[PDB]
């Protein structure tokens, strides 16, 4: 019982792009860009499509960096999130009614205003490590338990 999602982190040498979501699941929190994968669409093509829909940016080179499964207690479907990273993009981040993008210096990533799992695996993403994670949430703020291990192959 799992549903495919994407998450794209535009990660440059000294800064990362994040978006403040206006409404929906995760509203009020900085996050990477992504969403559901469509029928007949590859996960990577879905990640590319969502990056543009939400941030206005066109990615060229995308790299798999992680897989994180999210469980919310009481909700049947697990979120199977395929995480990607890129440095080579085109365009300028676009603010829309749905999303407010902002660049952050790497020592100023706003973990307090992000999903609480991010502080666990971001240190790996910033050091170019690949990972497999699982986070069991109660509600949207409480991590009941988790696993996170590095991998050589996502
Ligand atoms: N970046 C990010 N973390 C998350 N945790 C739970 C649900 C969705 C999430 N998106």
């Amino acid at each position: 019982a799992s549903r495919l999602y994407t998450l794209v982190l535009v990660l440059q040498p000294q800064r990362v792009l994040l978006g403040m979501k206006k409404r929906g699941f995760g509203a009020g929190r900085w996050n990477g860009f992504g969403g559901k994968v469509q029928e007949g669409e590859t996960i990577e093509d879905g990640a590319r499509r969502e990056l543009q829909e939400e941030s206005g940016l066109t990615v060229d080179a995308l790299h798999k960096v992680g897989q994180i499964v999210f469980e919310f207690v009481g909700e049947p479907e697990l979120m199977d999130v395929h995480v990607f990273c890129t440095d080579s993009i085109q365009g300028t981040p676009v603010e829309s009614d749905e999303m407010r993008p902002c660049w952050f210096q790497l020592d100023q990533i706003p973990f307090k205003d992000m999903w609480p799992d991010n502080s666990y695996w971001f240190p790996l993403l910033l050091q170019k490590k690949k990972f497999h994670g699982y986070f069991k949430f109660q509600g949207q703020d409480t991590i009941l338990d988790y696993t996170l291990r590095e991998v050589d192959t996502v």
